[PDB]
């Protein structure tokens, strides 16, 4: 009996004195290449980021690729090059893998599993009342950039995905304020920032009050989101972390992120409260307050 009960969100496994974090995620993004990245960089970044938000230093990645027989070898080579390069940015080795070819008329799916070691585990259940809620950068870039490209929407300054591994951003904060002062984190991928904040609120059993005006959103993302009819708070991010920090260390954490290249646009967007536990309240800039609810469904097709 090795686990947890046999049979059937990264998982944590206590291993003696330390903690092993184990995660897996499939990627079906189409097209395979998008502004700012590709399925290979996405596969590595998403796994590293899921490990990072649990406080785990990535130790190894495993990659499974399922390719259609009609795929051009050059496309495959470019994806592998990108995967290799992205893992080298962490750095974390891709220690094993598998490749299967199918006659099905697909191009490629990439599935990545990762293992990390968290000496000071962090989860979405540890937020405390009074804590500051931070995001490491602009919100909605990935999902909106891909949906925009799909619709032929284009801007003067190209709208690109933010896809990138951000273990370095998380480490920068921990090295400054100490892991003990990072109370919760979430990787705002599927269902975006709103889903991430609701998960922290419900799992930590705390309320979260967000000042809408403080959420960093690029002008192009705001515009494209209006054209697409979707909220940038509800789509996937692939180069960001949501972090809940002890109140007295909020500014230090913000400054630590802003000193990294990927955390340049970090911001404090709200605080944890003792009322409406399990809910996220949004103080709208137009004036007023409303609940920030995860998107009512329709997972944006093949963007991650």
């Amino acid at each position: 009996i090795k686990l947890g009960a046999g049979g059937e969100d990264g998982a944590t496994i206590p291993f003696g004195d330390k903690h092993i974090v184990f995660t897996i995620d499939g990627h079906t993004v189409k097209p395979l290449f998008f502004p700012g990245g590709d399925i290979g960089r996405l596969a590595v970044s998403g796994t590293v980021n899921d490990l990072a938000v649990m406080g785990a230093e990535p130790i190894a990645l495993a990659n499974s690729m399922i390719i259609g027989e009609g795929l051009d070898m050059e496309v495959l080579k470019r994806v592998l090059k990108s995967m290799d390069e992205t893992a080298r940015e962490v750095p974390v080795p891709i220690v094993t893998g598998d490749t299967k070819v199918v006659e099905d008329k697909i191009e490629m799916f990439v599935i990545t599993a990762g293992i990390g070691i968290a000496e000071h585990p962090v989860s979405d259940a540890g937020a405390k009342v009074g804590d500051a809620v931070l995001v490491s950068g602009t919100i909605g870039d990935h999902g909106i950039a891909l949906m925009s490209h799909r619709e032929g929407i284009a801007f003067e300054t190209e709208l690109k995905s933010d896809v990138a591994p951000i273990w370095d951003v998380v480490k920068a904060v921990a090295e400054t304020i100490g892991w003990e002062n990072i109370h919760a984190m979430k990787d705002p991928t599927r269902a975006g920032l709103s889903n991430a904040l609701n998960e922290i609120a419900r799992k930590s059993n705390v309320g979260i009050l967000v000042r809408e005006a403080d959420i960093p959103i690029r002008p192009e993302v705001r515009a494209a989101s209006e054209m697409l009819g979707i909220s940038p708070y509800d789509v996937a991010n692939e180069g960001k972390v949501v972090m809940v920090v002890a109140r007295e260390y909020a500014e230090e954490a913000l400054e630590a992120m802003r000193k990294t290249e990927k955390g340049r646009n970090a911001a404090i967007i709200g605080e944890v409260i003792a009322d409406y536990r399990g809910k996220v309240l949004l103080e709208t800039g137009i004036g007023g307050k409303r609940f920030m609810e995860p998107p009512e469904g329709d997972p944006v097709p093949r963007i991650c």
